[PDB]
């Protein structure tokens, strides 16, 4: 039986509305209803992967378990098994698989995270859950984020604190938060981002909806506004949304949006928006395509519709070779030229670099770089030809150019990181001297950038 070189994965948001489901949700997993939806001819294809994120679920775990196995064995006739669930108040994860994936699923982590203080500590946050399938690391987060069209700020600083301090996938990684933890990370949720436009145009936006006419919603979108300003979600992608707003209808039809304002609302208009949706962060050169992405329009117990989004999803195999792993393959090695990092840092320490990457035993620490001025005021730090040849464990061109090497530049003075970032070994050429570039984040925030060259050597 071969290892799969892709698999596809679902994923699925809805905000409940703390009512139960309709005795039917099927056409959730299908992929049916409204943007982009999945072709009939594959209703009886599972996906390898089911994950399924809610907020303001009422049910207990093993009610919505049975409702979504059933679920999945009705359209599939699969009985699909469960790698992690996990639950913070009334936000859940649920992750599926196909049974066939049991032993290539490992590593499974759950962790949630509370966002806000005191007033705003209670119901807001995240879930998420990792693992590895074979070589490939999966991270999925479902976050619920501060509701309100006037908090768009709170949502942004909600996104950095769950970026920050949710704990999933590899420990040693000490320097990387999840944006640079995984091959493929998807976010999820109620983000609760709005369309941004007044109160008094809530029927000509309830118009537009009915023409099927997107475009000067999308615009006002806060969501896509704050991402185009790289305020939140940086280096995130979304597939473009051709649905309805999910939020805020009447319950038991989608004929009519309530927006608004209301004792029960907080004396708050509800403008038809965008709450509930699906971004992903793939390592560069990995195949990722978005095959679906849109709302149903049959299941109406919830103020929300679901939302499903589907992808292709590159995998590559748990590798053995002769030497590794447990010893090096000599074979192999990679080199970084003329590397230099451009930092926005107003801060003088010396820099060093932390390299990491399964395709090394350990991580690999530089000699400090030289630091210069920018001509229009940046730090400069050089590390000329001084940078340490990584020795990876399989020399294997099949293994080695499916790879990434994380990077961090850390503080010689605190050892604190002030930019992280990512470099594929898919290269045009071994043996070849190519430019490679990242930019750099902290705390999932533009630091710096690092660009130089690399020599890769294979066993080829
Ligand atoms: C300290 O305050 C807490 C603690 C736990 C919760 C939960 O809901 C748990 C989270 C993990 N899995 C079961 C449910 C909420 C607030
Ligand atoms: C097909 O879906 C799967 C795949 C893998 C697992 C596991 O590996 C379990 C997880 C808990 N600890 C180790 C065993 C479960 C379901
Ligand atoms: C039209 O509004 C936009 C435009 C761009 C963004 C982005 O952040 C990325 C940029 C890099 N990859 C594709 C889109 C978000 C909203």
């Amino acid at each position: 039986q071969p290892e799969p070189d892709m698999i596809t994965i679902f994923i699925g948001t809805w905000n409940m509305g703390n009512a139960p489901p309709p005795k039917k949700i099927t056409s959730w997993f299908l992929s049916k209803g409204q943007g982009k939806t999945r072709d009939d001819s594959a209703d009886y294809i599972p996906h390898d992967i089911y994950v399924i994120g809610t907020q303001e679920d009422p049910l207990s775990e093993k009610e919505w378990l049975e409702i979504l196995k059933h679920s999945l064995q009705e359209i599939t006739s699969v009985t699909f098994k469960t790698v992690a669930i996990h639950t913070l108040w009334n936000i859940r994860i649920v992750v599926l698989a196909k049974p066939e994936h049991e032993n290539r699923i490992s590593h499974i982590c759950t962790d949630n995270v509370k966002t806000g203080i005191a007033n705003t500590l209670g119901n807001k946050g995240a879930v998420g859950v990792s693992f590895m399938f074979n070589g490939t690391s999966l991270g999925f987060v479902n976050s619920h984020l501060t509701s309100g069209s006037e908090k768009k700020l709170r949502r942004n600083q909600n996104y950095m604190n769950i970026l920050r301090f949710l704990a999933l996938g590899d420990k040693k990684l000490s320097p990387f938060n999840i944006t640079h933890r995984f091959t493929h990370l998807f976010w999820f949720g109620d983000l609760n981002y709005r369309v941004d436009l007044p109160t008094w145009e809530a029927e000509t936006i309830i118009q537009k909806i009915k023409q099927q006419q997107y475009a000067d919603l999308l615009s006002h979108d806060q969501l896509l506004t704050e991402r185009r300003e790289q305020k939140v979600f940086l280096h995130f992608e979304e597939e473009e949304i051709t649905f309805a707003p999910t939020y805020r209808f009447e319950r038991l039809t989608r004929d009519k949006y309530a927006y608004t304002k209301q004792k029960a609302t907080g004396m708050k208009y509800n403008l038809p928006s965008w709450c509930d949706r699906v971004l992903w962060k793939s390592y560069p050169l990995v195949h990722v395509v978005c095959q679906s992405y849109g709302s149903t329009s049959d299941i109406m117990t919830s103020d929300h519709s679901p939302v499903f989004a589907t992808f292709e999803a590159g995998v590559t195999s748990q590798f053995v070779s002769k030497n590794g792993p447990g010893t090096v393959d000599s074979q192999g090695q990679i080199e970084f030229l003329r590397c230099y990092a451009t930092l926005k840092t107003k801060s003088q320490t010396k820099f060093y670099l932390e390299f990491h990457s399964s395709c090394l035993e350990s991580f690999v620490k530089s000699q400090e770089g030289e630091n210069e001025e920018g001509s229009e005021g940046e730090l400069v730090v050089k590390f000329g030809e001084t940078l340490p040849k990584l020795k990876p464990i399989i020399s294997d061109p099949e293994y080695l150019l499916d790879q990434h090497i994380l990077i961090s530049i850390k503080s010689s003075d605190s050892d604190e990181s002030y930019g992280e970032g990512c470099i594929a070994l898919r290269l045009e050429a071994t043996e070849t001297q190519l430019p490679i570039y990242t930019p750099l984040t902290h705390h999932g925030e533009l630091t710096g950038h690092f660009q130089g060259e690399i020599k890769l050597q294979t066993s080829q």
